[PDB]
This record gives structure tokens, sequence and C-alpha cells, in this order.
């Protein structure tokens, strides 16, 4: 019942500041924070063995882009090594990002880890000497962090202790993050997968959300200098009931106007499996949804953003410009969605269209 | 995870239709729910006896106001006694007031109990036999309901116990509102009471109202058809420093901004002990303040708009348009004051 | 993490003798606190017409057995109408039970309610004016109460909510029984319907009872003043797969031994449907279970100490002392039982 | 509502048979878990560098005590280096430990960290890997562990939130340990410090324990296969009031009775700065208490067991044996001590709570 401010104004200003620009309008996230392993697998999907140099110049190929994409990215999501690469003429990423008008964002998570007595539902790690690290990050050019969790739909998931588990992570979390400066994302995933409908997604999105913002007020977390990556609410990507994006746009926005505080600066979402062109059709949506939207409604996608520039670069050098056109295609397509002002055309690729979806 | 919808797409529009109706662009609520021994402190105040009939004048007397409070009221609040009177005419004063364009709501707690080993802390009683009992309103002209619950700032207050308790039963009353058709107005009041200054308030008054929705959210609410009747976050009545209608304002958006979701329909702020200026100019700055507010900031006044007419009357039925008169006035500023434009002769900080 | 005393050393004191006397060593509880509604089934069961007088007579038949079940019987929980009801020497029946040695108990939950937004499941209602019905059914004779909550296996129940609501309403039900020097039979009933096997029942009955002590907890609920009355852990009445007395036992002192705190004075298992000679077994096998039980495990029986004794009777008179002597039989059957004493003459497994 | 077994019954009677040794009739646990920074502290009050060779040869002193500990030992917590340390003849600690009957313990907690928003409030983290670090733990000879969490008595502490969060990090920590056969010892420690009262300490004690077994049960932790490691109740340091054993011993054990399910195993108390004496008589005093206790109440000392061995060692091996003689006195009294049967001699109204 007593208050001991966890923030002075001038902190509390500072993590306000930033997150107001990452989401600035018109203005997303692009998140190249795959680890390792997690690359590895895309690098695989194009003949691309995964060593340093190849991520190296993946990530350079992304952040290197023409000044095109500089009003789309408000902030680019990078995983701990790349934060300490540098580019071909010798300036570090981070750096790179900040000239182009980007904030810098690290990816704080140690992955996720089994919760014992569940049905295959996992929390996720990642808190230990969190502050130190953050602190260093801060220093080293970053601004803002991301840390994932993932919940999955079936017939007894999510669970109490799954929901509450991960939302107190995320809370403590989000809570160190903001003693450093750093903004934190946070990123209450709940996966596609599953044969269920748009309403039974609706349903658990609310209860994850109630679940993530209790737990984030119990932490004393400062909303304002914080931002939200959610899933869409979507059917189960094995659904057999058809849906228009205007109903999932519904859906979505409902679901956050539910339970999520209009203090919050802004909700990033993921593109968790959707293509290209399906991610950025349904945020053009969401944001044309008729009704009030407190909070800016962008994008933070990971696979959205570079299918196609995978796919264009093949992991040749020569495939350097190729590439860069396709991703900044998404950028802007994507900038102008979180504007609802996108009207699909007839390019993009084939690539576009393709499902991104990756069961787990 | 798996959803046994509490309400039909029916069910749904029916209340936030009324919720809609209730809080509508300079609309607010007329709380004339005191009970026999809450009303009494008001008519002694007054000399006047305690009786049903001086109860059912008074009421009339505010209820039967000339029509330019028409658009200032959106909805009343009744005790039970009162949704069963006839005004002078005979109109069932259920009919007098949906005549003048206003919601018929309801008073449905029975009191608060002590919460025995807390520190003279409560919580409120009224469930038992509840859903007959909005069945029974729903179907007597009743749209609405009213439920009170009341926390208090102190050393060791609101305790972990009085908020949870009070949030749980405030969720159990919402839910049980919704199934007979009724909109169920959210009221955790945290009293003014006490030296705490405007941080103190504004920290307590963001954790109860995450609790609240927290529980709201667990007992499956229909938040767009429900109202919300909070404490405007300001100083403790004793309190030495001194702040702005501004300053007040701010805490008061900030408080909301942070724990009430978009989806509710409207806040109805309580006045409590408030004198009928310092709530209408304090309503004013917080619809002017330059913050982005998601739901329609009001009014559901009780004192702050009878304390002119209450004195005005004096128990003397001579008085009748005198005491109307400064309803009425009352009704016009606060309607004002809900748009931003009464006139009375983002800062980190929070 | 400040304490304010919800009970002074004499009022602890005062509700501590009580749980203990009514599970002093091989005693239990008769419970005939069936509702108008709820006798009338029973009655219906044997034609006899559900009246006052017969309801009357029947627990006359009951509470005026002859002194062999003095010993056997440490409580008997009574429904209002019959608090308030005499025998035909004139005697209330709160002065029979009394004088033969027993604790009066009343039965104060006022049903139970649908919980909106779940797959029919319910809490308890009754806690308006509990405290005022406490002071007076302390100064008429009562000692102690009871208030029973039903949960139910199924496929997404006993859900979070039903949980969490059931067991804080027990809380406050037992915080307002306790200021009032009653003490508070806790009654979750997890009901038998269902397929499930007996690890389902263990399982269920362990998370319920473990919310059900947190809930008391965080009420301030003084354990040595209460009661618990839980279901036995045992299979579904329809699972297909069969099991011993032996694991009924096992499973339902382990599910205890892992969320009942010692400090409960004792533990009145329900009978829930089994048959007079089924809950006399397995209370027995119960308290033979090798496993440390930190409280008395006795009986709070209504059906498994009633069945014979109101097929004997069927409504006449004079099959009076028949009837007696069926019920006399079960209480000394199962007074045996929860000693361990009576005979129908890998524990990591669980 | 439906149950997803963590454990089967092999494990669960793995995990059940371990925390009984531990704290089986007369036994106890010597805690010598002290890291780096905290063991520096003990061998500067006694004049001694802080080298690693100085660590090992005062962890050996305690491990290589005569067999008269053997049957008052049942567990000794090491910290990670010890673990992998050896004794003079080339046998790992964790075997000197084994042969003399004592279970292998290790503490795996990385220490407190900061709450924000609270009034000094901590939290404990170190489940990073953790489940890894079991694995390899319980492959090196280590059957049970230690994760320590601290509270404060004060005037708006323990906060909900600390007390939340700590019982949840404490049920993560138990829940990793028992999908690696490792016994998990949970420890939400409250400090003595400050001027409160006996009654106050019994009041947040009770609430902690609350939340900590509603955290367990939440997480699906075996409680047989768990021992709880927390303070004694006892005033503050700075109160003013003075109390009996008598009344330390039937406030704490009236905290653990309306607290403690009696499938725990067994509770083991911290010294948390009481004299090695004090800490032995309130030990007695708690097992002599007139109220049914469902569960070992024995011992997991760290300083009650060190403080004269270590004062008599002062770093010079000259007085080893000398040093060796305070630490199996100490363990004797308390393995008499957890019995109820100790005495200054040798070896020879409950509803105000």
């Amino acid at each position: 019942p007593h208050s001991h401010p966890a923030l002075t104004p001038e902190q509390k200003k500072e993590l306000s500041d930033i997150a107001h620009r990452i989401v600035a309008p018109g203005k997303g996230i692009l998140a190249a924070d795959e680890s390792t392993g997690s690359i590895a697998k895309r690098l695989q999907s194009i003949g691309t063995e995964n060593t340093e140099e190849n991520r190296r110049f993946y990530r350079q190929l992304l952040l290197t882009a023409d000044d095109r994409v500089n009003p789309c990215i408000g902030g680019v999501i990078l995983f701990h090594e790349t934060l300490y690469q540098k580019a071909d003429d010798g300036r570090p990423f981070p750096q790179v990002i900040k000239s182009k008008g980007g904030v810098v964002g690290i990816k704080v998570d140690k992955g996720v880890v089994p919760l014992a007595g569940t049905n295959g539902e996992t929390t996720t790690q990642g808190l230990d000497g969190l502050s130190e690290r953050c602190a260093q990050y801060k220093k080293d050019g970053a601004d803002f962090a991301k840390w994932r969790c993932v919940l999955k739909i079936g017939e007894h998931t999510p669970s109490a202790l799954a929901i509450m588990e991960n939302a107190n992570v995320l809370a403590r979390y989000a809570s160190i993050c903001q003693q450093n400066g750093i903004v934190p994302i946070v990123e209450p995933e709940i996966l596609p997968d599953g044969d269920h409908d748009l309403k039974r997604c609706q349903y658990v999105t609310e209860k994850v959300l109630a679940a993530v913002y209790k737990a984030l007020s119990d932490h004393h977390i400062y909303l304002e200098g914080t931002l939200l990556k959610p899933n869409m609410v979507t059917p189960g990507h094995a659904c057999t009931q058809k849906y228009s994006h205007e109903e999932i746009a519904m859906a979505t926005v409902t679901a956050l106007r539910r339970t999520v505080p209009p203090a919050v600066t802004g909700v990033t979402f993921l593109s968790g499996g959707q293509s290209e062109e399906e991610a950025s059709i349904n945020l053009n949506a969401i944001n044309k949804c008729p009704l009030l939207k407190p909070w800016a409604l962008t994008f933070s996608y990971g696979r959205a953003l570079q299918a196609s520039a995978l796919k264009a670069w093949g992991g040749k050098k020569e495939n350097l410009k190729a590439a860069q056109e396709e991703y900044v295609k998404r950028a802007l397509a994507n900038s102008l969605a979180c504007q609802g002002k996108y009207t699909p055309s007839g390019q993009a690729g084939a690539a576009a269209s393709e499902s991104l979806f990756i069961s787990n």
C-alpha cells in the first residue's frame, strides 16, 4: 500500500521517449534476433552453411538497405553476436542502425525450458545476471530489449501454471530492463499451432494478456516505458473454418482493447508464420478496424520481413542488391500497413504468398 | 483454456447499448441511491424527519426537475424503496426517469461488513439471492445496478486481503448482473480520509484498479457491458500539501490509463465528499487533460448534485422550485464538465 | 506484513476446545442438516409426506436414539428449522443433543449458485447477514457451523475460477463464524460423479485443498478452531477401473498429508453417496493406513448414518425403535471405524 | 484439472529415500556452502588469507572429522568449488562425506538481487541452465541441493510482491531439481534483523510459509521429496522484550503446524546468527515442545557448527585437531538436540500463539 518509486521522473522520461521513437507513426521493428541455432535453420533453407561470416553478411545485407527503409524502421532487434559485429566499412552494426534513424534493441532471453508436470508447456529463462548484461548492452548502443515466452493452445493448454509463470518471468525481465534504461518489449506469444478457431484464440489471448498486465502491475512496471509484442488473433494453422482479414482484425483489436491499458506505448505484432503478404494485409486491416485503439499498432516482424530477402540472396554476394530490394519492399508495405494505407498489388513475388509457419 | 460463453451476442449487444446510453456525450449519472440510514443525516442536517413521505417527496423533487436536465442525465441510481414509489400524478418514478431520457439504475449491495484480522478494513455483502433480485429489478424498469466497495489509505491499508476480496466480490456482482441483462457499475471507492498525498492516492488507485480488472477477467466479465465508478485521484483530506486541479486531473487520468482497459465503456466518478463546485471543476480538468482517454469520463454524483438542492428544500414543499433550480444548475455544470467546457465564475512526474 | 489479531487468546481457546470435543477419539458427526427441499426426496423415497411434523418426527427419531450413540456422536449438524423444533417431551432439539454429550451444529450456507462462463460450475451463497445469524445461533445453542461448496471433476472442471472462488467464499464464511464463537466446518466437496479414476480424484483433491488452505491463510483463519469436511479420494462413481479399500485409503491419506496443515483439528469425511457399509469400511481403512496422520480422521455422515434408519421407519410411528436401532448400528460401526477398529464382522505410486 | 505426472513412481521413491536419509533420527545437516565472498568474511575473522588452499584445508578439516560425527551428520551442503576438491589422500570430498554416511548436497542459487519498487527487498537468481547443472551435480555425487531466498521484517516488508516472487522462484528451483533426481531444500529465510517481537515473526513466518507451499503446489512439487530450511521463530535482534526458549519453540512449532504439510519429510533449521549453544538449546526446545510435529525437526547449521572450529583453527595446521574437536562437539550437541535429548550435561497456554 506504500509506494517505493522504482523509477525517477528522469528515468521514466528516457524509457517513454525511447518507446515512442520505436513505434513512431509509420514505423515498425525489424526482428533480426535469430539465435545461432535459429538462423542456422534459415541459412540451411538456402544451401548456406551457418558461419559467423555468413551470418554477419546476412545481417549487414538487411541493416545496410537503402534510405527508403529509414522511415519504415523505428527499431531493429539483434542477437548478442550481431550487436558486436561490424559492417564492411568498419562501422559497428549498432552505429549503422542509429545512423539510419533506428533504435537498437537486444534479445536477452536464453530460450524456453520445459515446465515439469505440464503437457509439453514451457517458461523462459535468462534472468541470471540480466542486470549487468543490460547495463553493458546500454553502454554499447542498445535502448530496448526483447524476451520471448511461448504458450500453446491445446486441450489442456495453456494451463493456469504456464500462464502465471510466463507472466511472472516477463514481469521480472521488464523490471530489470527498466532499471537499466532499457525499454522491455514484452512478448507472450501464443503459437498458431493447432486446429482451434478464431474465437478460441481470442479467448486465450485475452486471458493471457490479462495475466501479463496483472503481473506487470504487481512488479511495478512502468507501462509507458514498454511495448507489447503479441500474436495477432487468428484461427489455428490447421483450422478448417475460413475467416476474412476484417474478422482477424476485429478479434485482434477486441482482445487488445479488453486487456491492454492505454498507457502501453505500442503493440508490435509478431508475424508468427504468416506469409509476408498475409502479415502486411492483417496489420493493415487491424489499423483500419473501426474501434478505438489507444496504442500504436505496428510490426515487429522477423520472418515476414526476411522471407523474400533470404530467397533472393541465396547466400551469394552477387545477389546483394536483389536481396535488399525485397526487404525494402516489405518494409515499405508494412510501413503503410501500420498506417492502414496499404493496398496489395501483384508483385512481392510468390515467396511473399507462401506461409512461413514452423510447427513447434 | 476453453471458452464457455457467459453471454450470447444478443446479451452482449443489450449490455453494451445500455452502458453507452448512460454515458453518452455530455451525460452523467444522478446517484440518488441513499439508503434510509444514509439519507438520515442528509435530512437531519436540515431538520427533516426521516419518513418515507419526505424521502419520496425529496426524490420526486429531483426526478421531476425541468427538462433542462434531460440531456445532462444519462442515468439515475435509485435505492430499492424509490424504485417502487410513484410521483404525485401516479407515475412510477422509473417511468418519470425514462420519459426524461434517462436509464434507470438500482443499487444492489447491502452495505459493508468488517474483515476480521485487518486494521478496520471491510468488504461488501449483497450477493445472496442477487440473481433473482436483478431479474425482478430488470422486469421492473432498471437496466443497470451499482455496488459499492470501500477501501481506505492508511499505514497498513488497503491490505492485500482487502484489495483481493473487494475485487473478487465486485466481479461476482458484475457476473450476476450481466446474466440478468443489467449493466453493473463497478464502484471500488478508495476513501479520501487521511493525510496521504497525491502520489500515495495515485499509487493505491493504480493497484486497486489493476486488481479489480484482473478479477473481472477471471470471472469472465464483459467489460463493454460495464461502467467503472472510482474515486478521482486526490490528496487525502488532511494532507497539508496543496495541488491544482490540473495535477489531480493528471494523476487521475494517468492512473486510469495504466489500469482501465479501453473496452470499458465509461468511467463515472464519485464525488466522495468534494463540494459541488470542486467536483465539477475537477471533472472538467480531467476531460481537458492532454492525454489520450479511450473511455467516457463523466460523473456519477450523489452529494455533488444534491448539496444545494437539499439545503434549498429544507424539507419545505414551498421551496420545491428553489430546490430543483439548484439541482438543475449542478446538472448543467457537470454536463459541461464531462465535455471539458465548464467555467464556474504528458508528465513523467506521475 | 503486519498483524491485527482477528481473535484473542480466549476466543481461540473457545474455538479450539469446541473443535476438539466434536472429534474426540471415537467420535464423529451426524449430518442431519438436510433442507426442506433436500429431505423432501428422502421422505419421498419412502412414500412419506414432507410435512413439518414428519420432518420433526424423523429428526426426533435420530436425535433421541439410546445412549449407545453418545460415545459415537461428538456433534450433530442441524438445518435451521430443526434447531428450533422440540421433541415430544418438550425439550428443544439443541438441549436433547447436548444432554447426550453432543455439540450442536448449524448449516448456514444458502445453497449453490451457477458461475457464469463455466461448464456448469457453481459457488455457494449465504454470507449476507451471516454474522448476525451466527451470533443468534450461538445464543440458541450451536457451537459449530457447516458450509458446503461443490466442485465437479470433468473435461474442463474444476476450473481455476471455480477452485479460487469456492476457496475464497469458504474463507469468508470461516472468518465470520470464528468472530462469533462458532467453529466452522469447511466443506469443499468434490463430487464422485464421472468415470475418472482414483489418480485423477487424488490430483483434483490435492489442488482443491491447497487452494482452500491458502485462502484460509489469506483470510487469517485460525485452523485449530476449524474442521475440514472433504470427500474421501475415490475413483469416479462410473469408473471402469476398480480399486480396493486400501488403495482408496492410501490415496485419501496421501492427498491430505500433502495439503492439510497439522494445525487443523480434525477431518470429518462426507459419505458422498457411498453405501453405509462402504463408508464405514473406507473410514476404517483410512485410519489403518500406514502413514502418519496428525489430525483426527472421522466422519460427518448424512446418508451413511441414515439410509437404513429412514427405510426401517417408512413414515410409520410404530417403527420408531426399529429405525433408531439401524441408526445406532451405523453410529457404532463408524465410531469403531474412526479408530481403525471396525471389521464388517510402493506408496510412491500415489 | 488434468494431471500430467512430473515424476514416475521410481523417481519419487529415489527423492523420498534421499530426503529421509538426510534427516534420519539424530541426524542434521552441516551447511558449509559458503561462497568465495562469503567464506572470505569467515577467514578474515581469524586473520587468514582467502586462498583456494586455505578453503580446501578448512573444508577438509570439517569433512574429515573423526567418526563420532557420522551418526550426527545426515548431509553436508557444499559450495561448487568444494564439490570438486579432494582431501590430502586424493579422495574427492563427496566420497569422504559418503564414506562417513552423509548425503552430499550442493548450493545452486546465484545469490540475491534487488526487487525494483520495493523497500530494499530481494528475490534470488540462478535458474538459468539449472537443469544442466543439476544433471551434472547428480552425476558428480550430489543428491540434494539448497537455494536461499531472503526476506526482511520491516514497516512495509515482506511485501506481497517479495513474498509471491520468492515463493515462485523457490518452486521453479524445486521443480528443476526433482526432474534431475535431486532433493531440493527450500530455504525462505526471514532475517532476524529488527526490533519486532516474537508474535510479529511468527505472523510473518506463517504468511511466508503459506505462500511457499501454495507455490510448490502450483508447480507440482513432490513434497515427500523436499526439505524445508526456515528461520526459527524468534524476536528481532533488537527486540527489547525477552523470551524463553520454551516460547521460541512454541512459536516456531505453532507456525510450522499451521503451514507445513505433514508430507514434507523434514525441517532443517538455519541458525541465522544465533550462537552455537543458543541454536542447540532452541532446537532441543523445539523438539521438546508439547505439540504434535509430523516432520523431523533438525538442523542445517552453518555458523552454529563452525564458529568455534574456525576460531580454534586460526588458519594454523597445528590447530587441526583442536578445531575438529570443536566441530565434533557441536555436531554431537545438535544430534542430541534434534532428538530433544540435549542437556548442558553433555550426551547423557498455546492459545496465546
